[PDB]
């Protein structure tokens, strides 16, 4: 069967997902305690363990990168793909490094604030916020989110929408268009795939590419985080 | 200096106690994180090390072993020693295997409760109950210990005052003898060097030796802890 040593490991709670090449004749298993992820290696002499997280020389803990990368990140990046394949409108440069996507709604006061908390990376280049619309916190909702998707420049009304509080003027059509409420729809489907249905959400890659959530008013260092600060 | 790996595992916070001899090739690092023990394990190719709890093929946690043998026990071996060499009454087998010493006031409830929850482990010869008496609850609470100290046979006496809820009288005295005062006034420093001014203040053995403290009326747990069981 599995080691000993390994398998007294086991009866501490913990589940084995695989096993793993380690340095120095060391074996490796990864696993999980609850919901956290765990790294067992074997000693050279087998008859030994060790339940804890391995370092190299340049200080990285490569137990932490090893569980972020096939443990805790991997199930969300589909969903991370899944916004990219979404009618969001673009606020930064096309080619800014960090991506950050937000489900906002045009009567959502936090909404707002987070887009002025983010004029500072937006306008220097390093971060493009990608809004993802959905109309679901008043009855007027829906027809104004879709009134700026049916703008000439939906990016630059939104952008405008936000900086003026919501006191931008708007052009509402007599209806909204099936192409408008078909994206409304799959967004806010989307969003509630997420988990969230408080805007804004955030959402954002950290931690070997895991997606990261936001909801509400991000404070201090959870904004200079989703900055990529 | 130090190996790279372990260094880097320093600047997480932890401060090296020594070094000692591990399995496999590898060289291990006891060290504590704040007030917590940690072992570090240097991998055989040397350029590894792994912070952790080590596990044999018996299953026992070698980490925790020596933790608790040489980091949380240590310290408080003296004051074992001088509740032993303190003027304590006997209430058990003079050889049951497990000891237990307790502070008491004659004017304590919980202490009388507690006397009555170890009747089962003291009665099957498993547990002696070793009472070191002290009088700093009440204004009478001096005179009366000592009152139980000049008995006959003060351990009898102490388990009939207890066992009958302090509802034993007794032969008070006229005055407290010096030796008395000398047995109380020794006890009470020696309760408050311990760190528990409140009786009843129990103390035992358990984790490597590890002076472990229980302060008021143990719950059905830490009882059956105390005892032994």
């Amino acid at each position: 069967e599995l080691p000993a040593p390994v398998k007294a490991i086991e009866k501490q709670g913990i589940t084995i997902i695989k096993t793993f090449d380690a340095p120095g004749g060391m074996k490796g298993y990864l696993g999980k305690y609850q919901d956290m992820g765990v790294t067992i290696y074997l000693t050279p002499d087998g008859k030994h363990a060790i339940s804890g997280y391995m370092y190299n020389e340049k200080g990285e803990n490569l137990s932490n990168t090893l569980i972020e990368k096939e443990i805790y990140a991997p199930a969300g990046r589909e969903m991370w793909q899944r916004m990219e394949q979404s009618h969001w409108l673009l606020d930064g440069k096309k080619d800014a490094p960090v991506i950050v996507y937000v489900f906002a709604d045009p009567f959502c006061p936090y909404c707002k604030q987070f887009w002025q908390q983010a004029r500072p990376w937006v306008d220097s280049g390093k971060v493009q916020l990608r809004t993802l619309l959905v109309g679901v916190i008043k009855p007027e909702s829906p027809a104004t989110a879709a009134a700026i998707l049916a703008s000439k420049d939906p990016a630059k009304t939104w952008q405008q929408y936000e900086a003026s509080g919501g006191k931008l003027k708007l052009n509402v059509p007599a209806n909204v268009s099936t192409e408008q409420m078909k994206v409304l729809s799959d967004n806010e489907k989307l969003m509630d795939d997420l988990g969230a249905n408080v805007t804004p959400a955030i959402y954002y890659m950290s931690k070997e590419n895991t997606l990261q959530q936001a909801v509400g008013l991000p404070d201090q260092k959870t904004l200079n985080i989703i900055m990529g600060n």
